[PDB]
């Protein structure tokens, strides 16, 4: 396997990164420190995760120790939905930079294609529980993202949770300055994303797979819901390789030429999840895992399904 993938800006992105959603502030500093010690050099962050200060604490220190150089790290963050207005984007980026204690990001993503009413609340809802949109559009937000590159705050920009028509909207802009470098999307054996991956890869956009373990800690998970980590078929593939099910689930997107960002705050799991460069899934394993697709999406909200830019009404 090679360990980084080339982006359109000429930078190389590590194919394995550490996710940080639901890594509690009081626990994430140690998580990130351990991750850097064991070899992670890509960290996936976001303003909405409410922990960027504590991630930043960890990074800055591993600099203070001389454990890693900033140029070796690949730090990703994301513009939250309440900041899609062109005049709010730079301040949102700068807040993330200040929290992370960094002078640039390697990649900055539009977190979702949906703009929400600006304000303090991450999820402004009306009295009936529907998200309150903003009067923003993908192209104007993208133009504001491009200014961040031209000001040196971020090295690359991309998107997350965009369907292929939303990607196309950006690509087709006459005055496009920067193509998206990455589309970060949910991807795992129960939601294999064959058509969107094919589309993105054909357009020279790198795909990052989020929730590769099925996000078992997501707050809306129902006890009856499928569980990747407990799937006995995946356990049997893992046993054949004397690996864990998590290790199989991480290796799987890597062999599809995807980037993958498993989350853990547990030191013993952070280290296990990185030990995926010493084995390969066979062609039969890959085919088998792909065959588990059920088009089963875990990361979506009912409250957002009426937004004009809700991404998941389209087939892909
Ligand atoms: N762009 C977006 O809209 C978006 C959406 C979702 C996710 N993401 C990103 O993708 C990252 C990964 O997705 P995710 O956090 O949803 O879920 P995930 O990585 O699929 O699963 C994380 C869960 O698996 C557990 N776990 C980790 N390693 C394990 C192992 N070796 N054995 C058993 N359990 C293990 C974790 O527990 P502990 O932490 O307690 O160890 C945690 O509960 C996020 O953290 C975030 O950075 C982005
Ligand atoms: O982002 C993470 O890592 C994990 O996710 C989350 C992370 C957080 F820190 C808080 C909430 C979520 C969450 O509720 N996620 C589900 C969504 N679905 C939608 C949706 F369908 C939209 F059309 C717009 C939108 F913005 C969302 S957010």
């Amino acid at each position: 396997m090679a360990s980084r993938i080339l982006l359109n800006n000429g930078a190389k992105m590590p194919i394995l990164g550490l996710g940080t959603w639901k890594s509690p502030p009081g626990q994430v500093t140690e998580a990130v420190k351990v991750a850097i010690d064991v070899g992670y050099r890509h960290i996936d962050c976001a303003h909405v995760y409410q922990n960027e200060n504590e991630v930043g604490v960890a990074i800055q220190e591993k600099l203070r120790e001389q454990v890693v150089k900033r140029e070796e790290l690949f730090i990703v963050s994301k513009l939250w939905c309440t900041y899609h207005e062109k005049g709010l984007v730079k301040g949102a980026c700068q807040k993330t930079l200040s929290d992370l204690k960094l002078d640039y990001l390697d990649l900055y993503l539009i977190h979702w294609p949906t703009g929400f009413k600006p304000g303090k609340e991450f999820f402004p809802l009306d009295e009936s529980g529907n998200v309150v949109p903003s009067d923003t559009n993908i192209l104007d937000t993208w133009a504001a993202m491009e200014e961040l590159v031209d000001e040196g705050l971020v090295k690359a920009i991309g998107i997350s949770n965009f369907n292929h028509l939303q990607v196309e909207m950006i690509l087709n802009k006459p005055g496009l300055k920067y193509k998206p470098a990455v589309n970060q999307i949910e991807c795992h054996p129960y939601l294999t994303q064959e058509k969107l991956i094919q589309y993105c890869q054909s357009k020279g956009i790198v795909v990052t797979a989020y929730s590769p373990l099925g996000s078992p800690d997501r707050p809306w998970a129902k006890p009856e819901d499928p569980s990747l980590l407990e799937d006995p078929r995946i356990k049997a593939i893992a046993a054949k390789h004397n690996k864990t099910t998590a290790q199989v689930l991480i290796r799987f997107p890597m062999q599809r030429n995807l980037v993958v960002i498993p989350k853990s705050v547990t030191p013993e799991r952070i280290a296990e999840n990185f030990k995926v460069f010493d084995f390969e899934l066979s062609s039969q394993d890959m085919t088998t895992l792909l065959s588990y697709n059920r088009n089963w999406r875990v990361c979506a909200l009912l409250s957002c399904t009426s937004h004009k830019d809700y991404p998941f009404h389209e087939e892909f």
